[PDB]
């Protein structure tokens, strides 16, 4: 299967040449646009489900409007965020470092399936991102912690633990609740891969004092640096990523300074288990955020 | 089911009174010799599978001779230990207090499916037994846990990590006890051969988890342990000169508390010869390192 | 803070025995009728006693009912509510059903931690529901060096936020109480922790839970704990300054009731001899703040 | 202090760039070689206190002979390891990944204190080296967590397939503080890492629990430097202060990386106690090393 792909790749003109053994790949030979043909567009999507994260460089045309406008290639953009408006209504305009290991808004039922991401403003120094294979994470586990997992549910919420204050303050305004399977199976590659992150409150069924300790252990094998993905940033670059086979971490190693990166993110489904059961929404309302995608199954999957 | 009990109980003209609503119970109106008859001996079997620990009272006629010809008839009594040989020859005499949650000997293939134990030297206060019921334990699990357990194997060893006994002499002990080495890989689940019922096997003898690395062993073990000696699943008994225990070591583990001080404390023990576990799909452990033919035969089991 | 020949002239005087159950915690006192008439060098020697031993159990009480066992818990302080929050289960005894299964030293959640509770028997079942008691003044006796520093500098916040839950969190407490305190009676250093703490002042959530159960797990070692099974007659004492308590749900679906009078305390202090501080809330309706008075003996 | 070292810098003409907040730094300006001058020698010396892990680029002249000359101006050259013999007998030759966190050669009394790294196989993909700052670590606890660390000591090993054989030849156990003053900085660094076996007068159970938490502290992402490498790269690193990892994400193919390392001398805890000896010798591995402050600390 593997030369059907190089093909791909080369008659949508583009090379794609792998940075881990997990996750990461740099793609080159495009400039991404609104206007990319189909063919190119679906070699860029292939080449995601592969790698899980793709990097572009030298991408100095693209500005809000370009971003948006090739995001749109590949799904139907959600607004910025479920809860956070100050920060922009078509693109969300991250400051800082989002430090702490997390797939994007787990805690609605349409969980988004990808994201796009350039930088506006970087610091001198530090503030890379890095992404983990929680897919790789599943394949590694050994049989009795496959049992355990495939059986998990957890519950996600938004009311996770001055201006930092004022921004946590417009993120939980409305409270959301959604239990979601600890393993689901990706809808378009039919790979199972571990949904926890940042925004897990709990396990069904499990004790306060056992999820802790679960919850380590689990975080620490998808977070294994192997399976992980770290980019510096330039001027020029942009990121894709496959949020229904990730998790990522913007690191706070930069001081003062100012770091700013444009998103746009793309309308998922609902997760569902090794058994096909949906998740289940406990609180809140998603659909000002996004609608509920129909996935398709990639024919090389 | 619970008139063909009673109806046991009746025969053998013992009562049976629970003391903890998963684990022990007082048995009464029967004196524990080597020549108790069959429906005794039946009724005593049965209240053990059903109650997981038994205590006896005024049982002030048994002498060490007398506790093995009784344990005799509950099964083929084992060496008092596979590696210990300086404290007893025909029971072990155990010092100070067992303070580390085990089911007995479980670093052998044929561990021990029971234990008679009596007290020969008691403190003035403390020195209490808690045994614990791993049934029980494996019945609370939810079912991502259970899935979890039920495939989970544990290597147990000799090898593992006061009470009036002196920091040397429990040195020279610990050599002995080491003097020969054990492996044996077990399920954490095993299958009960003769009540059927699922119970947990784990316990200090357990030093890793197989196709798990260290770090995730101690955080499981910590979990599951104190899943099993959560207090509503044990029973703690305060000695007396009289008094004998008999446990199920197929379905329980337990805990000498030494919080008597610098008094002595002195108990004899008779364990039987159990079988091979097996976990939930019928298969059994497995021998790394060591023979424990020279300490006990592997029983035959029947179902109750 | 032992069972010298003055401790034994205190008991030989005030006419009772007092046994130790346990190397670190628990004793029976007999010959002695709990009453609230009872003369003050008895009860003096009874507080001694349980400074001491941390629990004390007397039997055969028979003759007392609520009324006596309130006015013999008057004796040793001055009785709180019977719950900061919990108005229908009592107006002088708070009346305990089932099993309190989970290890706690009581209402840690205000800033006066009461002092002690009297508790007896009312209805128990046919097996099981005992309840055990650990001594957290044990537990720090036994920790190493690195581990003794870590809880002497340790703050922890906690709350009643753990038909019954709902007039329990009726109005929310948060109270910031070191790890450490120093009994105000015995000057003898104790854990503070228990199921009501929620978190540790400037630790994350990740580090909360392992800090916290490898404390509890010091606390709650089987050696640090006296567990009694209950008779009708027993009437139990304990310092809630230097124990935790668990009540065993052991005994099916049998009823059991128990009938506890708790005693006012004052404000923990830490090692350096600073307070806890309030957060949320105002427990002054439950009872006001004892001045101690620190034993001769200690 | 900051205009005196943008001075010293500048005066031995290197450029000294940040490439974290809390560790790393590129210099560039200087072609490591052995007849560098005593300046520019101790310009090195400053800014690897400072940033605890320098990266060199495009230094292709440097072979073995050139990569030991330079370090031996940095200090003196320990053996390759004390027990491995069979990979190097001037430099260390390291083959795959060493993807553990771990402080190099913890289990002897003398820890080396820095080691000079180049690579000369590199996999078409992944490899990278990570190093964390143990002072930034230390510099993060909250008060009781540092009350706990000051008071803290560990038992380290080497007992951690042929390779394995011969790094097990011989056994070391030696008793570290967990909180070690630097001798030169006099910053505070937490010593542990993977060859750490137990904790002093704790309970296995509670060493998990308590290991986990540090280490967990130490690799945190900010605190942490990742190198991608290229042939030319030099990696200079302060072993008294840096635990480091090298990322297994290359699948089989071919990574050769060669060490120096430089002999350190014996940790010393808050209250100026020494570490203790409990199995091995490793006087034939380095000799102990009378060390300097820098006076800018
Ligand atoms: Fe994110
Ligand atoms: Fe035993
Ligand atoms: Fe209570
Ligand atoms: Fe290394």
């Amino acid at each position: 299967t593997d030369d059907q792909t190089r093909r791909i790749y080369r008659d949508a003109g583009i090379t794609v040449e792998k940075l881990g053994e997990h996750i990461g790949a740099r793609v080159n030979g495009i400039e991404l646009r609104g206007d990319l043909s189909a063919d190119r567009v679906e070699a860029i999507r292939l080449a995601l489900a592969i790698n899980k994260v793709l990097v572009f460089t030298e991408q100095h045309h693209l500005d809000d409007a370009g971003q948006y406008a090739f995001a749109r290639l590949l799904g139907e953009p959600t607004l910025p965020h479920p809860t956070v408006r100050s920060h922009g209504t078509e693109l969300l305009n991250l400051e800082g470092a989002a430090n702490g290991w997390h797939t994007d808004v787990t805690f609605v039922d349409r969980i988004p399936k990808a994201s796009v991401l350039r930088p506006v403003t970087l610091p001198s120094y530090g503030g890379a991102t890095t992404w983990a294979s929680t897919v790789a994470a599943y394949e590694q586990l050994p049989k009795p912690l496959r049992s355990l997992v495939d059986d998990l549910w957890a519950t996600h919420t938004n009311l996770y633990d001055e201006r930092r204050a004022a921004y946590y303050t417009e993120f939980t305004s409305s409270r959301y609740e959604t239990v979601h399977p600890v393993v689901r199976v990706h809808p378009e590659t039919g790979e199972r891969s571990l949904l926890l992150g940042q925004f897990v409150k709990s396990f069904q069924d499990l004790p306060s004092a056992e999820f802790a300790s679960l919850f380590q252990l689990l975080q620490a094998r998808i977070t294994k640096l192997e399976n992980t993905f770290r980019w510096n940033w330039r001027l020029g670059d942009v990121a894709i990523w496959d949020n229904r086979a990730t998790q990522h971490y913007g690191i706070a190693d930069f001081g003062e300074q100012q770091r700013e990166l444009h998103r746009v993110t793309l309308a998922g489904d609902v997760p569902v288990d090794v058994h096909g059961r949906r998740s289940q929404i406990l609180l809140g309302d998603a659909s000002h955020y996004s609608g509920i995608e129909t996935p398709q199954r990639l024919e090389l999957f």
